[PDB]
């Protein structure tokens, strides 16, 4: 079997499979690999108008739609998967979470500590998994999960 929140489905490219989390959002081509009590993860939010606080340490009033965050999410995910920027330095440049200071970094959680559908997709990560969008009350995540 999958690992949970796992599915094989049928991508657009050439008939090729690919696999898709729809706990954490995540897509890849390969095979994912193979619960913890606790996990360490950071993240990178992006906020949005409709975020329960429309405000960051990178802008006091925070006006883009949650459309236009999402694209920006994505274009992180892009750019990180890529290589062209490593997932630290785009929390530490670009997070609305006051954690972007330290990379994003959260620490170590149980569950029943974080908004469920960010302590969902981070237990549902393997140590050194990254999600893809997450949407909660407070914006859309980026989860790297680190331990
Ligand atoms: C819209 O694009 C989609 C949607 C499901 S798979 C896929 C792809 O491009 O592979
Ligand atoms: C406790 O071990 C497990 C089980 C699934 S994920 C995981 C981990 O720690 O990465
Ligand atoms: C395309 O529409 C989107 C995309 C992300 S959120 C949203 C909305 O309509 O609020
Ligand atoms: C979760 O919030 C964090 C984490 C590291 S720094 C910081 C802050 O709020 O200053
Ligand atoms: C308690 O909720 C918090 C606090 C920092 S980030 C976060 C989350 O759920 O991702
Ligand atoms: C996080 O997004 C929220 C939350 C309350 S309403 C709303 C929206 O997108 O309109």
């Amino acid at each position: 079997k999958l690992p949970p929140g796992w599915e094989k489905a049928m991508s657009r490219s050439s008939g090729r499979v690919y696999y898709f989390n729809h706990i954490t959002n995540a897509s890849q081509w390969e095979r994912p690999s193979g619960e913890p009590a606790r996990v360490r993860c950071s993240h990178l939010l992006v906020k949005h108008s409709q975020s329960r606080r429309p405000s960051s340490w990178r802008q006091e009033k925070i006006t883009r739609t949650k459309e236009e965050a999402l694209e920006l999410i994505n274009g992180y995910i892009q750019k990180i998967k890529s290589g062209e920027e490593d997932f630290e330095s785009l929390a530490s440049q670009f997070s609305d979470c006051s954690s972007a200071k330290a990379r994003g970094d959260l620490g170590a959680f149980s569950r029943g500590q974080m908004q469920k559908p960010f302590e969902d997709a981070s237990f549902a990560l393997r140590t050194g998994e990254m999600s893809g969008p997450v949407f909660t009350d407070s914006g859309i995540h980026i989860i790297l999960r680190t331990e």
